[PDB]
């Protein structure tokens, strides 16, 4: 408040805050009353800095935020107004707009009244969220214009998730006008955008609004030209396998059916692990998500029975190939504890759907004479790592023994 009463760093101080909707009222209503005219960057950093409160409120506490919108809260939509009206008395710049709007769209969510009062103060909302349209038309817009609007509508439905349907009809009234352009500027397979953070965090707000087959998922998934589209799949993945915590249950473990592909895809970058500079950390992301989980790329049966190439074979002699490389230390880094994962019991239970004991034996005997062979071949720096993972491999090899009986 002493900061805020008249360079200025002891703002974003409220950017690492434990904050609740109390605490945002007083803060709020500090920042609204003063309203800073007597500068101009610290107007910027005050406003992330409510940007990145406002996130930290709604991962903190989500059930204040859905009380929100189901009981209407009339401070909240005051001050937003009155915040507003600042917001746009404060830009007329093409660059502070562009900045601006990103509290814009927050401004706006946190009034559940004036949403549906879009569809004397209501024309300067109707007119920035048009603006906000047009550059999501891309035409007649700047070119740091297209990039705020991708940025306002991934916030904005981001924001959009963590609420049910249920509760109130008018946010998917408001998304499902974007989703088409949204897909359009970020998913399409052709044209580059405009990176990466964007595209996963749109991935996973549009399959947490649709627990539909999504046609732009089989986009990214199935041979698509940009492999850094390949890279978003993957690490989208992997933040649905750890990052769900009071998330939108549909679409996790849900997407299994799409498994095998995946296998087929690794099959694909298996061969560019044996002979290129993005290939190498989309081979580290998905060695990750398999170290996170290996129960996608197992619960498929995938051809069970020795007279095809077994598919857990197969991924299982790509890591253990992978194993010991001096090429790169951390991919095989990765897949060691990769492999220690997959051993373990209720790993293998997946391994052979139809018994699992009987080729657990073969192909550990296999991954195992072929470690020996290497470190027999003794032209290796790093080999005690080996010799330590073996070791975890022989007990959960003799702890399976043990429960075989």
């Amino acid at each position: 408040s002493t900061r805020l009463q008249e360079d200025v760093h002891d703002i974003e101080l409220l950017q690492y805050i434990n904050v609740d909707c109390a605490k945002l009222k007083r803060l709020l209503k500090e920042t609204a009353f003063k309203f800073k005219a007597l500068k101009k960057v610290a107007q910027l950093a005050v406003i992330n800095s409510l940007e990145k409160a406002f996130w930290n409120w709604v991962e903190n506490y989500p059930d204040e935020f859905t009380k929100l919108y189901q009981i209407p809260q009339t401070d909240m939509a005051e001050c937003a107004e009155k915040l507003f009206d600042l917001v746009d008395g404060f830009a007329e710049s093409t660059k502070r707009k562009a900045a601006v709007w990103p509290l814009q769209i927050i401004l706006l969510i946190l009034c559940p009244e004036i949403i549906q009062d879009i569809s004397e103060n209501n024309m300067n909302k109707k007119l920035f969220l048009d603006s906000l349209r047009k550059a999501l038309a891309g035409h007649g817009g700047s070119r740091q214009l297209t990039e705020s609007a991708a940025i306002a509508c991934v916030k904005l439905c981001k924001a959009s998730t963590y609420i049910n349907w249920e509760d109130n009809s008018v946010i998917f009234l408001l998304v499902q006008s974007m989703v088409v352009d949204l897909k359009n500027l970020l998913f399409n397979p052709s044209k580059p955008f405009s990176d990466v953070d964007l595209m996963i965090d749109c991935l996973v707000s549009c399959f947490r609004i649709s627990p539909h087959n999504n046609q732009h998922f089989k986009i990214c998934l199935a041979q698509n030209s940009p492999s850094t589209f390949h890279y978003v799949l993957v690490n989208s993945l992997h933040r649905i396998i750890t990052n769900s915590a009071l998330d939108w249950w549909p679409k996790i473990d849900a997407v299994y059916c799409h498994s095998v592909e995946l296998r087929n895809m690794f099959g694909e970058t298996l061969h560019k692990a044996v002979q290129t500079r993005s290939y190498k950390y989309l081979l580290l992301s998905m060695v990750k998500l398999i170290h996170a989980d290996p129960k996608l790329l197992l619960c498929n049966p995938r051809k069970q029975g020795p007279e095809t190439q077994g598919s857990t074979a197969e991924l299982i002699t790509g890591l253990v190939q992978l194993v010991p490389q001096s090429h790169m230390p951390e991919i095989a880094q990765e897949a060691m504890e990769a492999l220690l994962v997959l051993h373990q019991l209720d790993s293998i239970d997946l391994w052979n759907p139809d018994a699992p004991v009987e080729t657990f034996w073969e192909i550990s005997s296999q991954m195992l004479f072929y470690i020996c062979k290497k470190l027999t071949s003794h032209q290796m720096l790093s080999s005690t790592e080996i010799l330590k993972w073996l070791r975890e491999i022989l007990i959960c090899r003799n702890k399976f023994l043990l429960k075989n009986k």
